[PDB]
DNA sequence: CCGACGTCGCATCAGC
DNA sequence: GCTGATGCGA
DNA sequence: GTCGG
């Protein structure tokens, strides 16, 4: 909060560079902006202070002059008036809606939510629940609020198998009071790096999720990552609670900590961290950590028997999940 | 300057 | 059917 | 949009 102003303008111009000008590499160049910005300890007094850190080029540099002169910023200004910008916007926000799907629904006049809602036919499945759940999903889940869900959760995976470990990563693990879904890891003796003893590992927890009504809807499913719907039960009269996103995926057991680390996040972290890692001749992916010979192809999996480990291999001081919110 | 930018799973599609 | 590329997402 | 070689 204290350059919030300044964060809050350039991840609204990310998230036009991403959903309205589809370009993914600007998007990630504000994030990071944003990011770097959000964590300096100071309350930034001009665009010349804020050039001296790394992500911030000029044209950021200008804009927050502008913003701090005027306290807001033409450039975005004018987006907000744009039609097509406004509604590319809105549209992205529906789970399953991207920024070419957005486009072209606005090019055949669908723009709004009651136009999605008398042309449910033009939508696929996924777009079809993101639209049910519309007001739900933009809803933080308070702290308290997950830790009924991983009790849950957690608690009907052993029943399917006392062999099975539930980890709840995301936010949630990096300790925030609040989250935007909920991100399950899942390990199983029977599935490793070295080979599938058991199929439908991951089939079967949604399926004892589905039995007991957690699990409400399903968005995509495979062999080892399941993205849906979920909803805590409520109590005699109570009121419900509004419908989760939540998220599974499956990991060999032996790969764990690369697959927790990644996981955790933060997102952009994730992206920092694996940038640091090509650097220094890594690369790092949920799977493992492999060093990049001259030539590029990556090498043989690196030993990894903690997540320190992986820091420690791009020379990286350990930070604490609660530390890794960037 | 300039081509890189983290990495990968699922759903969907085009070409065969 | 498959494979390879695009879209959306983690 | 930024940047390092
Ligand atoms: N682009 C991405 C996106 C995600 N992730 C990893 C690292 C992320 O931590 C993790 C979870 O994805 P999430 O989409 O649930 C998230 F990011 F929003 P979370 O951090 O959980 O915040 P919230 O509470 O709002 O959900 O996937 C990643 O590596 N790259
Ligand atoms: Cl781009
Ligand atoms: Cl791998
Ligand atoms: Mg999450
Ligand atoms: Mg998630
Ligand atoms: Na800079
Ligand atoms: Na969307």
């Amino acid at each position: 909060t204290l350059n919030g102003g300044i964060t809050d303008m350039l991840t609204e111009l990310a998230n036009f560079e991403k959903n309205v000008s589809q370009a993914i590499h600007k998007y990630n160049a504000y994030r990071k902006a944003a990011s770097v910005i959000a964590k300096y300890p100071h309350k930034i007094k001009s665009g010349a202070e804020a050039k001296k850190l790394p992500g911030v080029g000029t044209k950021i540099a200008e804009k927050i002059d502008e913003f701090l002169a005027t306290g807001k910023l033409r450039k975005l200004e004018k987006i907000r008036q744009d039609d097509t910008s406004s509604s590319i916007n809105f549209l992205t926000r529906v789970s399953g809606i991207g920024p070419s799907a957005a486009r072209k629904f606005v090019d055949e006049g669908i723009k709004t939510l009651e136009d999605l809602r008398k042309n449910e036919d033009k939508l696929n499945h996924h777009q079809r629940i993101g639209l049910k759940y519309f007001g739900d999903f933009e809803k933080r889940i308070p702290r308290e609020e997950m830790l009924q869900m991983q009790d849950i959760v957690l608690n009907e995976v052993k029943k399917v198998d006392s062999e099975y470990i539930a980890t709840v990563c995301g936010s949630f693990r990096r300790g925030a009071e609040s989250s935007g879904d909920m991100d399950v890891l899942l390990t199983h003796p029977s599935f490793t790096s070295e080979s599938t003893k058991q199929p439908k590992l991951l089939h079967q927890v949604v399926e004892q999720l589905q039995k007991v009504h957690f699990i409400t809807d399903t968005l995509s499913k495979g062999e080892t990552k399941f993205m849906g719907v979920c909803q805590l039960p409520s109590k005699n009269d109570e009121k419900e609670y509004p419908h989760r996103r939540i998220d599974i995926r499956l990991i060999p057991k032996d790969q764990y900590y690369c697959g927790v680390l990644y996981f955790t996040g933060s997102d952009i972290f994730n992206k920092n961290m694996r940038a640091h890692a090509l650097e220094k001749g890594f690369t790092i992916n949920e799977y493992t950590i492999r060093p990049l010979g001259v030539t590029g192809v990556a090498g043989e999996p690196l030993p990894v028997d903690s997540e320190k480990d992986i820091f420690d291999y791009i020379q990286w001081k350990y930070r604490e999940p609660k530390d890794r919110s960037e």
